[PDB]
């Protein structure tokens, strides 16, 4: 390898580990608002006079416990991927090292650990697809249900659901360029190995 081919990887390593943290930050902040609108589901739920409404808001409230579980799931995800993404490190600093003396192993092994990344962060992008279609669903539900009686906390509610939808579009940004990031890796990787198909 390079200078320039090794500071290549290590900069890709860098902007993908900086990821995974905006990742996680964004999961923190989504979490922290779907609480809060699990809460008010439950003081508009309680307060509800009209029958219609009290169902679809009670039924809303059990799924939002199990899309919160969820978000915790995500949490762990891109955890398992910052420690894959130390190990893919350690493997490209073999590359490097070994230069010449290395074996197929060490692209074996390296290729092994971004396909388990890749499978990781497209578990992670169905689970966020998912959750977003959910809220866009329930959006379109409490849409029929605002004015009357509850009028103002289901207008409150409805600005939050927008505001969460906004944060899961943009997480899935997120996701969308980790994967673009596992490409650029594997590209550089093969880089990195490409020398000892032809010694
Ligand atoms: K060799």
């Amino acid at each position: 390898a390079s200078p320039e081919l090794r500071q290549e990887f290590q900069q890709l390593i860098q902007e993908f580990q900086q990821l995974l943290q905006e990742i996680q930050q964004l999961i923190r902040e989504l979490l922290k608002i779907k609480l809060q609108i699990i809460k008010q589901l439950r003081e508009a739920s309680e307060k509800a006079r009209n029958p219609e409404k009290k169902s679809v808001l009670q039924k809303q409230l059990e799924l939002e416990e199990k899309q919160i579980e969820l978000l915790e799931t995500l949490q762990q995800t891109a955890q398992e991927a910052q420690q894959l993404l130390q190990e893919l490190q350690q493997t490209g600093q073999e590359l490097w090292q070994l230069g010449g003396s290395g074996g197929p192993e060490l692209r074996q092994k390296f290729q092994q650990l971004a396909q388990k990344i890749q499978q990781l962060l497209q578990k992670f992008q169905q689970l966020v697809a998912k959750q977003l279609e959910d809220e866009e669903k329930f959006i379109e539900l409490l849409e029929t249900i605002l004015g009357g009686s509850g009028g103002d906390e289901l207008r409150e509610l409805l600005k939050g659901k927008l505001q969460v939808i906004k944060q899961q579009r943009e997480l899935l940004q997120l996701v969308q360029k980790a994967q673009q990031l596992v490409q650029k890796l594997q590209q550089t990787g093969q880089k990195l190995w490409e020398n000892l198909y032809f010694q």
